[PDB]
């Protein structure tokens, strides 16, 4: 009966209400990587300059929004009318750098949950790159290369934010082979986002979408959880 | 009578005419930034690539305007319709670079000289923090946010706008530690519009606008002062 | 009779259809210059990364057309609605990174090929910059600076999108004092552009329009050989 229960795991994943844990699990592992990317005066420089601290995080963690608008050309401050989103954001930002004796922080990273929030936050991203897709083909819709770039945006677009992020904070360095890191994640997004475009125009897709979905979702979860468990092999 | 006085002369600031000598005083400086910018071959550069000059200058002389629309989707070519902005704005570029035995520059750097653009300046800066939280508003009645990060782009968005030219120029780098340089400009352009978007939906200040006004270019004078006077301690 | 002769060349080649041997030499030529900067393993990287390398190649091939809709505030996504287009630029690019036995590659390359194209590119982009000001002439009328900015993007643009791509790819490096390569396409661009602005406002230019467009052809073509042929004096 599996084909009737995965059917139905998948319709399940997609109407998961991302707000709020889904969301603050994103926002969670988004400033523990801001924070890393820090150094170890992180803490210093976040007390110094908090301002600046916050909006490192909140870039970050709407970065697939801001490039999305940006491609579109609808005001790249719009993502910051999600006032509940920004709230949200905002809080796990501030209990990441300055919850007492750090234990936000050392919660967080601490294997068992850094693994239990990376499965959340894979789900979400599904979620924006899906999203991406409806929004594009609703704008354009014959303009299949527009709806999987975008879709691709909202899911692996924090890497065009970091390098601003560097750049303003003035530690951007050429990245000419010093360690070997084998990431699939922008290339699953751009995978999944023509999947879902091919989807929404109901072409060479004949499965029940509930179930590509599921695989989607799936095949996020194992690529990340590999690498997480894994450094060279998988 | 202070408070009465100081009420007439926070008015008073707040009505001046920025047009054309608050604005040169900004070109001024920005235009002897650029040049210092561009090193010791600064005048053999601008002579050989006048265009490029001359675009370097005028980026950095409205990067507050160019940032605010980059935020807010309006085209970014926008303030390039200020013909008497722009005309004021290149000529002070040509004499910067330009004149004749160099006098202008000459006079400009005189530290006396300095000094007093640079108080006009704050009073210009101020004066663009104001507005730009005030044209977020007519355009964003509720988003607090959008509002402060609008008026700070106005006021301390020179700081991208520099990078951007520092990349087209070929010579960015990066700033880990070369020196201690304690700017307090951008922090202080978050106060002043922090300040004024709670005054603009009359909140927290109390205080008599106009009065608050003074405040926030007396503390923008005092901060650029100490920094002019000083090197390390204020 | 030279004058009744070349204006007549002048209409010439304005009228000439541009799609799709002037774009494809302008897309060959794009794609050659990608494949030289992603150095001696590119091939091993275009096979394994090969959505990136065909992104940077699309974002090369119509890098004009970008910079231009983000100084007019239109859509960045909008020049891949020109399916035709990206077709053929998507077709040069597989033909240049993946034809069997690099035929194509060692076609383009050869000393008298490259040369022919680089004439055919030089034709579009004069067409680039002349279409780039009547489109913003169209919307800003009186606006004589934006025109001129617009088409130079649209000729020039390319410089900025290079420097984009090599942050992506983690490769941006400065560039003080390497070599020395004079290079007068942007400033040839500028000097093109505000030629046919001041030809559109019907100002300063009495010749014959026709034989105005001969004459900027000429120079394009003529700086381009000349520094294919050159090396260091002309
Ligand atoms: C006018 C220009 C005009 C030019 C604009 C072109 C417009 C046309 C359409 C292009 C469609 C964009 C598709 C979105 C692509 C995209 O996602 O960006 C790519 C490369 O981007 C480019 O090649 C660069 C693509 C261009 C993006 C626009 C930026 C221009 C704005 C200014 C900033 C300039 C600074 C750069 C980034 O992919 P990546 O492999 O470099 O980075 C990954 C990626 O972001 C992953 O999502 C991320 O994983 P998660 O954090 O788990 O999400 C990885 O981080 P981890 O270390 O945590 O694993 C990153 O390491
Ligand atoms: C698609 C991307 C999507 C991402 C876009 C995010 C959209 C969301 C909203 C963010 C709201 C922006 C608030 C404006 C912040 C702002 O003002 O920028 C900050 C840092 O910026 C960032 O962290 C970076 C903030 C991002 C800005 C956008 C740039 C993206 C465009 C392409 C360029 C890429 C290259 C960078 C600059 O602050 P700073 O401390 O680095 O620089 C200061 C500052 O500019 C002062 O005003 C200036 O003093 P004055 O000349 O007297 O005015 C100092 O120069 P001095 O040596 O002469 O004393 C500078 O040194
Ligand atoms: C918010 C920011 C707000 C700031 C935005 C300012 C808005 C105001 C109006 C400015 C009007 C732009 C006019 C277009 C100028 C332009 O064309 O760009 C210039 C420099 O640009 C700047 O100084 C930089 C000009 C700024 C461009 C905007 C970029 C901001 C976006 C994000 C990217 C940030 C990364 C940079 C590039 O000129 P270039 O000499 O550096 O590069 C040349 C040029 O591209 C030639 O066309 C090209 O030849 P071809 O391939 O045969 O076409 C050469 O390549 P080759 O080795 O193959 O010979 C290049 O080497
Ligand atoms: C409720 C809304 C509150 C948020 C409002 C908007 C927040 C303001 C964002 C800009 O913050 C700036 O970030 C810079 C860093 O990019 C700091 O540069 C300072 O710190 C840097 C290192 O982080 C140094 O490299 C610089 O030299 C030094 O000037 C600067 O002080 C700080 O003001
Ligand atoms: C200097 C920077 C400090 C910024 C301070 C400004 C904060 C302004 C908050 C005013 O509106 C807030 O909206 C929140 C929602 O966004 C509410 O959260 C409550 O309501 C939400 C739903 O609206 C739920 O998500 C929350 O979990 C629940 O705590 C909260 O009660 C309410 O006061
Ligand atoms: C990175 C480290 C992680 C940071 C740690 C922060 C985690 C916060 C855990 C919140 O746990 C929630 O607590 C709610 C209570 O606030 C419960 O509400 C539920 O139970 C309540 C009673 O306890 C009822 O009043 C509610 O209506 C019912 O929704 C809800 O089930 C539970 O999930
Ligand atoms: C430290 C890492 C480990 C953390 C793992 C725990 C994750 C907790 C996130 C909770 O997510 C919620 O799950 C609910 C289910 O429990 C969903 O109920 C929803 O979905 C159900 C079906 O799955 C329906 O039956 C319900 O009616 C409907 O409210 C709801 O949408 C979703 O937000
Ligand atoms: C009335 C309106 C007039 C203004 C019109 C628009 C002005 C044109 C802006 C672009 O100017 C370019 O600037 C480049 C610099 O960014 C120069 O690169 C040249 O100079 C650089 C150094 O400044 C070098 O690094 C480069 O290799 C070299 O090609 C290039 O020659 C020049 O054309
Ligand atoms: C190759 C690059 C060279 C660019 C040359 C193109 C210049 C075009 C100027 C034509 O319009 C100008 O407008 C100026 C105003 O912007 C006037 O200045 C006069 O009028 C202004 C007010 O309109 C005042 O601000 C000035 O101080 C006063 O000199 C000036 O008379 C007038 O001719
Ligand atoms: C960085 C180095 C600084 C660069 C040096 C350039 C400074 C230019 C100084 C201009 O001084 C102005 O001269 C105006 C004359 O052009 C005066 O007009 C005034 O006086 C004129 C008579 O002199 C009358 O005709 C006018 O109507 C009346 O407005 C005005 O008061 C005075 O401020
Ligand atoms: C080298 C550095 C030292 C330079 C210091 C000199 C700065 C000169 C800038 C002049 O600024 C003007 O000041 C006028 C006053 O003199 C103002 O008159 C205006 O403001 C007055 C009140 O202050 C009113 O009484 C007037 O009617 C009204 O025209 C006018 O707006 C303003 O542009
Ligand atoms: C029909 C439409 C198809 C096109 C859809 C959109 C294409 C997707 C564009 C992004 O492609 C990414 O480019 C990165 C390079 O910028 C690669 O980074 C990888 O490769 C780089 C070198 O090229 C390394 O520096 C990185 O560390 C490494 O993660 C990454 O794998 C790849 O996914
Ligand atoms: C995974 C990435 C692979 C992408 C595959 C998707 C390709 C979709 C093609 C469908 O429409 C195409 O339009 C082309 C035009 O753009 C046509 O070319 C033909 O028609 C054109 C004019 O429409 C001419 O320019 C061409 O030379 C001629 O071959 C071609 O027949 C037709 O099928
Ligand atoms: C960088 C290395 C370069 C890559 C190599 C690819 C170059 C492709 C060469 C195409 O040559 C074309 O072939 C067409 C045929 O497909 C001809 O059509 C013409 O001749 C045909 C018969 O051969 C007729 O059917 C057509 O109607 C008539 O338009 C056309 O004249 C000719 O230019
Ligand atoms: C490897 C480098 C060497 C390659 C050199 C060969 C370049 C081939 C590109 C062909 O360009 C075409 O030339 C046609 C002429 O042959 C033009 O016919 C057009 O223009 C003619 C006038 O020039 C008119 O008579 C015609 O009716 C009209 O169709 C047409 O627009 C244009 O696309
Ligand atoms: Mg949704
Ligand atoms: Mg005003
Ligand atoms: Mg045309």
């Amino acid at each position: 009966i599996d084909h009737d229960t995965l059917i139905d795991a998948g319709g399940y994943v997609q109407k998961l209400k991302l707000y709020p844990y889904f969301d603050a699990a994103h926002y969670v592992l988004t400033c523990l990587s801001v924070r890393h990317d820090l150094g170890p005066d992180a803490i210093s420089f976040s007390r110094k300059h908090p301002f600046s601290c916050w909006l490192s995080c909140m870039l970050m963690s709407f970065a697939g929004s801001f490039l999305s608008c940006f491609l579109l050309g609808e005001p790249i401050i719009s993502p910051l009318k999600q006032h509940a989103d920004i709230l949200l954001g905002s809080i796990v930002w501030y209990l990441v750098f300055y919850s007492p004796f750090d234990v936000v922080f050392r919660l967080a990273t601490w294997f068992p949950v850094k693994l239990g929030l990376s499965v959340l936050k894979e789900v979400q991203r599904t979620h924006k790159i899906a999203a991406g897709v409806k929004h594009a083909v609703r704008i354009y819709p014959e303009s299949y290369l527009v709806q999987i770039l975008v879709g691709v945006a909202k899911g692996a677009g924090s890497g065009v934010v970091k390098i601003v992020e560097q750049l303003a904070r003035g530690t951007w360095h050429p990245t000419n082979h010093e360690i070997l890191r084998p990431s699939f994640t922008t290339k699953a997004c751009v995978i999944a986002s023509i999947v879902f475009t091919l989807e929404r125009h109901s072409m060479y897709v004949t499965a029940p979408h509930d179930l590509v979905y599921l695989c989607v979702v799936g095949f996020f979860i194992y690529f990340k959880l590999a690498s997480l468990c894994l450094s060279v092999h998988d």
